[PDB]
């Protein structure tokens, strides 16, 4: 069910006494604002001049507002200069607004949509942002709180002089709810969300949908030779799982798009144990898998004409009497031998088996999503994602463009001859999973992209931007659902 | 069996040729010292003048001493100035004396008690110290040594011109033996003393006494909802236990005094693993529980008119395939959810379940004893205990007074609005068990005292003074039995 | 000059169109609120019911407000429940209000003072908080910014039906300005504020006042035997200074109150060098000296009938060819020899010389203020101060009471026989400045309080609360002026 209830010009009743208007830097840049049958432009101009309301981007102003005999509660959100209003600004505008609406427990209000739409922007971008933020900005994970407040519906009565389509908002809502679905999996405690229960939850979620889900249990995945996934997950009581998700949106026998996700439900580091502060927030080590589920959820609900195969490598990296150790040599699904020198480099191992398995489906492109390396955070900062291409320079360039347009910072790092050679620097095995040298993020990418062969492969290291430690217009602390907006937008263009 | 055998004015035997006298700074401040019927004051004055004997507090002097025809072995212990003789001085005097007696393998000796008693001190304080130190100062844990010497009895023939009651010494002995009982549990190797065997030993010890013992096994803990105790102890082969100890010293119906003890038989830190030097001496992480047992042992043997309920939360904090991890969320006995961010903060977790359980008995006051925080040691040093009050400002003030009178350094640290708020700083659960900020000892206290509600609660962080790395007049290295003297004295006043 | 311009019952001006009212949880608890000649209580009740304004403590609400013809800008600050309104609440109320007024660049406004005063609280407390926060909450240090905005005066036209005395506000302003004076010294860059320039600034500040200032230059220090102050400061190009500040508020010759301040303008740690993050914000290592200056500034401007002598030990702890080293032995002003084992324990060294010098004036009490120990922060947290008494148990108890009443968290830590003995644990000198054992804050206090002899001495370790890393109702990040409110209040009661 939805956080907001969107209604278009159905009725105008005495029950409702709350009004929402967007305020730009220059009011004359909009078509004269009118509520009921009265022009209210000059009264808003006086309130702006008195500094009772303002235009600062995303700032909330409230005031008592008289129109005719009735006194209304006016809610103002600043739009800034309409000429220089970015997509980020739109997210900030809708974000702060819906957050205010929810925290003030407002159940019934008018929304003057014409004050948000300018001559400068296309209708779809404003309504898309409106739809997404109505779910994404108002997200909360209070399921384990004893003092959780009862969920309520906010009725938004949209008033527009020339608007009929409401589909662009409903499109945004389904994307926003897909992001929140990913967030829910990520926020889940590791003692509750194990590889098994994670698989079971995915099955139950897609049970009555067009999306097919296959779960490969522990004794199947070992006998089928998933050696690396076995190695990583064997140290836990809760054994690893492989989840295959298929969505046939165009139904043609056409080569699917492979989306691979790292589903490490908890990472202790294994025998290469993490520090005290290092283990904090390690339930978020499966964000990659969660975000893949979100992308497929969005694609299916939007009924996009695309074929997608999703592969999730789920495991729990734990210490016990028989868990993986440095010096251990395992046989990958590819048949290649891998020497493990660092058990905290577990992500690239499970991705390797998953990528090789994904390539069996003969996809047009493979995209993997993982919270892999600390070095990627050191490289680009906590708020940007690292992207690596292997035989897919063109598809990456499109994604780097799309991401910059949807307020998601993604930047390229290289895979050179150095990294292609150094993954083979083992005295015993075909491959090694760790280097003591620098450029560790590049090494990890080289390791993962090796298993795709010549198939176009993009690796996304989202160790940084997958989570945030600061609340914003995009929602509270925790999982961000990073990449979902970018990939969905890219999928829309296929 | 007792270390010393106290006999009052027993026949002056020719088999005995050893003599003990206390020597003050001024011999004229005492009643003329006489042995047999002979006045020996002047001869002791000459030996003091020749520096053959002296008065320095707790210093042992020995000499050949002629009285009549027979040559005696004279043993002298300094008393210092009798005007300025503290209770600590008395412990130092009796402590060093009985230690010398035991190391010299003396089996039969006279003790001139009149030389130890002055007009300035209370007779009861001297004889109390005498009784305690006869057991406490002479303590040794040589049960795992192959070269352990055979235990022997020292016959102390007390000579006093005007003394009849010997009950104040026997009172001290039973207190001293209670301290040693606590020490025995603490010194026990962790591979021998597990939560199960610890519970079993308590049952067997109180089997034929007025003290009732109930043991709650692992299956009972889980089905009754001891979630936090379960969480801490599940990682060990030796599963947790809850031990309930009841002593009804006065009445069936009068509100008991709750004594809660942390019984972590071994603390590795869990996945938040300790350093090499950090794990050393971690068998002492159950000193709190051991000292509660000691307090109840003393109260019952002294037949004090008080009702006591003792609750011990026993577990072993270990690493395995399914042990607790940072990010884990558990349901406490209170019904509240707790996010675990640091598995080395295990003490406050087991105390939380124990305190809530203790409060079901509707006690007049709850007192918990635990080796909790390193920050408490940083705060007050290794030799002082940290005390925290919650709705019991008055009872604490009495205890702070009593402790300073029985040579036990205990000082107050605060629980403010800051700490009461910060235990709730979790993005997912009702409570969090760890802060990255400072004032960690205050946080831990706030966490523990939360579970008592409005019931008067005093928390004792004895991480420092529960053990000593230096031998002294109070005994050898290891467990000190800290707080036992203070609480017993407080219980005597109810 | 002043940040706010307070005018009481000033002429009704036709140009002022801004109005400030305090809003409680129940409006009927106040005397019926009236502006101009109109009762506005029931119109405010409707706005509160519509959630246009509210009562949440310290929350700002604004709205268009019609009274008669003219439309006013109404500014509302919540007061909460008037029955349970603490002094902290008052600071939060005035703090957030004046911060809003300044950030909104408001130059002329009405203030309905009667809405802030209740039958439940003392009048003097409301106006005191109003005065302090008008300066303290609005503080900014933008002197080194190129884009610093021009300072402006806000005219506050107070409207009260029964109020004449304005002196309680002017009293608060002078206290607030004294806090800001201390903040200015603390915020000053260490390459600008050296011991010399710090001394020069103090001279120039008190030049035309009742306060006398004496500066002891480097040559005078060594020749007069300030050995410890010399030792600490000799490694810098900018040599140490001793600043003596005398204020005779009552009597030509009556025992003064000694206020000693640590004036380390910069602390690198010396040869016991700090880490990278350790040196950050070390210009605040002279907050103690700055706050003493603030206290004396407040006392003199309030013309309090007290005698005060202020002693400031100013130095810069630097590394060079001849700076102090571990193993160095120096002769203190007392004539005692001190072995330096840790050059980062520089504070206790300069305080020692300053305290001994202060005692020459034969004060009734000595109070020192210093950012000394990291262990004090570990003990009580970053937001509380550690207080230690030596022969002044009574005066401390009064200060601990006063502080809790003026929203300043100060708590006692002990100085025991252990600490009194351990400061003498040197193989070579009379004293040692550092222990490798725990309880380091207690050790430091013992070291400092040693030099006062038997004179009543209170030591304040303000390492934590002297600075804040978070903006609040008390002002921006940086120096807090901690202790100034507490000591001034204490001085008012002499
Ligand atoms: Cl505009
Ligand atoms: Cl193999
Ligand atoms: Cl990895
Ligand atoms: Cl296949
Ligand atoms: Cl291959
Ligand atoms: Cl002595
Ligand atoms: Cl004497
Ligand atoms: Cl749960
Ligand atoms: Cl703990
Ligand atoms: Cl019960
Ligand atoms: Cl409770
Ligand atoms: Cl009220
Ligand atoms: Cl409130
Ligand atoms: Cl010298
Ligand atoms: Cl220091
Ligand atoms: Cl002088
Ligand atoms: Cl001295
Ligand atoms: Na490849
Ligand atoms: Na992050
Ligand atoms: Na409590
Ligand atoms: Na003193
Ligand atoms: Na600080």
């Amino acid at each position: 069910s939805n956080a907001m209830n969107f209604k278009l010009n159905n009725t105008l009743s005495n029950e409702i006494n709350t009004l929402i208007i967007g305020i730009p830097e220059h009011l004359n840049q909009l078509e004269r604002i009118s509520f009921n049958h009265i022009d209210i432009t000059e009264s808003l101009e006086r309130l702006k001049h008195q500094h009772i309301i303002g235009s600062k981007v995303g700032k909330i102003y409230t005031t008592a507002f008289d129109v005719q005999d009735q006194t209304y509660r006016l809610i103002t959100v600043g739009l800034g200069n309409l000429k220089t209003r970015s997509y980020q600004d739109m997210l900030k505008i809708w974000g702060h607004l819906f957050q205010y609406i929810k925290s003030e427990h407002i159940e019934d209000t008018y929304l003057l949509m014409d004050s948000f739409i300018s001559k400068y922007d296309q209708l779809s971008d404003v309504l898309m942002a409106c739809g997404i933020q109505s779910e994404r900005a108002t997200y909360e994970f209070d399921h384990y709180k004893s003092s959780k407040k009862a969920p309520f519906k906010t009725n938004l009565n949209l008033i527009s002089e020339s608007l009929i389509e409401l589909d662009f908002i409903h499109e945004g809502i389904s994307i926003g709810q897909s992001i929140n679905l990913a967030r829910d999996f990520s926020n889940m405690p590791p003692n509750v969300l194990t590889p098994q229960t994670f698989a079971e939850d995915i099955v139950n979620h897609f049970k009555n949908t067009k999306v097919k889900v296959d779960v490969k249990d522990y004794d199947t995945l070992v006998s089928e030779g998933f050696g690396l996934l076995q190695a990583v997950g064997k140290g836990s009581k809760h054994k690893p799982r492989l989840v295959t998700i298929t969505y046939n949106g165009k139904d043609k026998d056409e080569a699917p798009i492979a989306l691979v996700g790292k589903g490490i439900t908890y990472d202790s580091g294994g025998y290469s144990i993490k520090t005290k502060n290092g283990m904090a927030t390690m339930k978020f080590d499966m964000c990659g898998a969660a975000n893949v589920v979100g992308i497929i959820e969005a694609a299916s609900r939007l009924q996009l004409p695309v074929n997608i195969v999703g592969v999730l490598a789920c495991a729990e990296n734990m210490i016990n009497e028989a868990s993986m150790k440095p010096d251990d040599v395992f046989t990958a699904l590819s048949g290649e031998t891998v020497e493990v020198m660092n058990t905290d480099a577990e992500g690239r191992l499970v991705l390797a088996d998953a990528v090789f398995y994904a390539n069996q489906y003969q996809p047009s492109v493979i995209m993997d999503f993982a919270t892999l390396t600390g070095a990627a955070i050191v490289a680009l900062g906590d708020d940007k994602a690292a992207a690596f291409e292997s035989n897919s320079k063109v598809i990456l360039n499109d994604i780097l463009q799309i991401s910059s347009e949807v307020d998601e910072m993604v930047f390229e790092l290289p895979i050179t001859a150095t990294e292609r050679a150094s993954i083979k620097h083992s005295d015993i095995a075909d491959l090694v999973n760790h280097t003591n040298g620098q450029g560790k993020a590049l090494f990890a990418a080289s390791f993962v992209t090796h298993f795709s062969g010549q198939t176009p492969h993009i690796h996304f290291d989202i160790a940084g931007p997958a989570t945030t430690n600061k609340a914003s217009y995009n929602g509270p602390k925790g999982p961000t659902g990073f990449m979902i907006p970018t990939i969905v937008q890219w999928l829309k263009q296929q």
